[PDB]
């Protein structure tokens, strides 16, 4: 790197992290990826806008990287609404932005421990009937390397493509 300028909430002491989830093929952990500069993103596929928008910014950053950086960079989408977002829809939706992405959804307990690990708080509000509620979540991306969190991102941070490039490039 060189004189990189950050736009994420950069950590000084990096906190260690691991979780368990399901995907459209088998069970998954963050310990499958602890070598990597992993982007962990908490959304619903059928969001308002933010999920497809951020996934386009995240892939526009990956499209900026040399072949030898990207061997270290991968993206995981974790669902926030497993009563509507099955692991198959989460995965195909991430793939439709970029094929080096994976979607994880499953048991609400497994979805819980991933959220608990990062400090994501999630609810559902105005619940009235079988198709009738909204889901509340922490809309955040989490940057992990060596099995530990090194950086936090809001979407209003991460949608700066070339800032996601430069902050990831401080972490190569």
């Amino acid at each position: 790197g060189a004189m990189h300028t950050f736009y994420g909430t950069r950590l000084l002491n990096p906190k260690p992290v691991d979780f368990a989830l399901e995907g459209p093929q088998g069970p998954v952990r963050l310990s499958q990826f602890q070598d990597k500069v992993v982007l962990l993103f908490f959304g619903f596929t059928r969001c308002p806008d933010v999920c497809p928008t951020t996934l386009l910014a995240l892939k526009r950053a990956y499209e900026k990287l040399p072949p030898k950086a990207q061997e270290r960079v991968q993206v995981i989408f974790v669902s926030v609404d497993p009563e509507r977002d099955p692991p198959e829809v989460a995965d195909r939706y991430a793939k439709a932005f970029h094929p080096s992405f994976l979607g994880l959804s499953g048991s609400p307990e497994a979805v819980r421990e991933a959220a608990q690990t990062f400090g994501v708080f999630y609810q559902k509000s105005q619940y009235r009937g079988p198709g009738e509620y909204l889901v509340d979540h922490t809309a955040t991306t989490f940057v992990v390397k060596e099995g530990r969190l090194v950086l936090l991102y809001s979407p209003d941070k991460a949608e700066a493509t070339d800032r996601v490039v430069a902050d990831l490039q401080a972490l190569l």
